[PDB]
């Protein structure tokens, strides 16, 4: 039975690695490879492979009907992940063209394809598993209007299952989303640095007294939001509870050398997920652990132990550690 | 069905993402996709089939992976009734272009050429006997630097067999790492556009009539076979320019309507020049030496503007390739 629940995307990742950018109207060689993307899917499958028993993920999702819908389904049989992802016949499966520099620079071009066609009526068995379920898990690689659709579900399940935790990842920045409206009925809220900075409108570094600004702005219209954890890159990370901003400091972890940050922001919110949802188990106040901000620090120490595994290893998905690796480094 | 046209070049599978504006580096923007036949090589070759009378005249040499893609590529042909000897090799995948298209209609291209980098003259053993027969084989710049000089050897060797065999080199894209120089000296008709000439020579960044002169003078001066270089302007139109001579022949755009979409419309210009190029030393008293004189040279590139207008007046790289009876069709009213 699933307690971790990814609703999101799923892209193929079509990915040019080169020396540097194109500019405009050049024509430059690079290095080609394919590869499982899409943020929902990424933080669905770090979930798998760091959880105990992959069958308490599930991952909820639409492709096409197409070779890349069809590998992808394959893919989560030969991992053993749970979902109810559907083929549609509206859309192409999602993709991304990417370019990578030498540098570890991105410029990422995404084709929503069937991710546009995720609603809840898509998926009509929802709502029974997340009246079960611990956290609920959103990105921005989906429709916005079909976000505002799943935030609805959601905060029907919440009401009806107490034990419930909406985590959103606002990744990547989407300024067509409602994230006020998103906001009533998450718990915790996980931007990086820059996505916090265009959330807020007041530059590419936070300071404590931004980051304070933002979870009154962002707490004071929601009576769920509980934490803020703030991605800072080098700095680490930053958890801020509402209300009383207590903040705890989450340092990075450097495992070795970097050789690919690919997929590390997916595999940090997996990572934090899988442990977070273990806490809620492993405690005697309950799920009602999720709500003491040494609890989402513990997780965060967790994640940045996985995600710092990560970026020594190359493949996005395949850099993801094994959950006795995490537990050696910790 | 004796091949007239050997094209000697790549073949890659564009992957296209329409955007508003290029994303900057770190940035993650939407966009919409299209997946179509491109490579430099396999357009070119496409074009002269489909501006051909008989498109059996035509013939693309070069290689692909045995793949998806490459299988349906050789189907592709097929359908298109164009001779070729695209040999399927498992070393690397077929060839593929990652491409963002501005609302500006600028482009980022990234090429992975894959297994364009396996054409070598021998993966096709039996090149030397189609060359000899051949009146134009063509090339550019989307395989290997080290495999192009090895095509570069075996036209040499056909041409002192065949002398009615003309080399035309378009050089798309520049690349650094090419020896122009080696290609050169046995090109007998260079069709650079205007950045690529000069980034051949030396320079950056329109250049006036004593700056072309100094071009040709560069180009030719280490080749004993270039006798015309045929510079391509874009908007401006064309120059073709006579080594050691410098006769110039200037040959306008034909405007055919309102300009959709540019894409693929250098390679089109590039396979009907060497269509009418081509059926020139044909319908000549004197001979291939036709190809000789500079309003011969020019006359082949009236007929390629005419094409490549009509070209821009319509979406899909080698889709907006006309028929030859439009293109005649137009060359009729142009006149």
């Amino acid at each position: 039975t699933a307690k971790i629940v990814i609703i999101g995307s799923y892209n193929r990742d079509l990915v040019w690695y080169v020396k540097d950018f194109p500019i405009g109207g050049q024509t430059i060689n690079g290095s080609f490879a394919s590869s499982h993307g899409g943020k929902g899917s990424n933080q669905a499958i770090a979930c798998g492979k760091v959880l105990r028993d992959p069958s308490r993920a599930f991952f909820v999702g639409a492709v096409g009907k197409d070779t890349f819908g069809d590998e992808i389904l394959a893919h989560y049989r030969e991992l053993g992940i749970p979902n109810c992802i559907k083929q549609v016949s509206g859309a192409p499966t999602g993709n991304a063209g990417i370019y990578v520099a030498e540098s570890g620079e991105n410029m990422i071009v995404i084709s929503e394809g069937a991710n546009g066609m995720l609603k809840p009526s898509l998926v009509p068995d929802l709502m029974a598993v997340l009246v079960k379920a611990t956290l609920v898990v959103m990105q921005c690689e989906i429709s916005p209007d079909n976000t505002l659709l799943f935030v609805e579900v959601i905060k029907q399940a919440k009401a009806q299952n107490s034990s419930l935790r909406f985590v959103f990842n606002p990744a990547p920045y989407r300024a067509d989303y409602d994230f006020s409206k998103i906001l009533s009925i998450t718990d915790i809220f996980c931007p990086n640095e820059l996505e916090a900075l265009e959330i807020s409108g007041t530059e590419g570094i936070c300071d404590d007294s931004m980051m304070k600004a933002l979870v009154e702005k962002m707490s004071s219209l929601s009576p769920s939001l509980k934490f803020v954890l703030f991605t800072l890159g080098s700095r680490g990370s930053r958890i801020v509870q509402t209300k009383s901003y207590e903040s705890r400091t989450v340092g990075i972890y450097s495992h070795g050398r970097a050789i690919d940050t690919s997929g590390a922001g997916d595999c940090f919110i997996g990572s934090f997920c899988v442990r977070l949802m273990e806490l809620a188990e492993e405690s005697t106040r309950g799920p009602s652990a999720l709500n003491d901000i040494d609890t989402i620090a513990e997780a965060a120490r967790f994640a940045s132990v996985a995600a710092g595994i990560s970026v020594t290893r190359k493949g996005t998905s395949a850099s993801v550690p094994r959950r006795q690796e995490v537990d050696d480094a910790l």
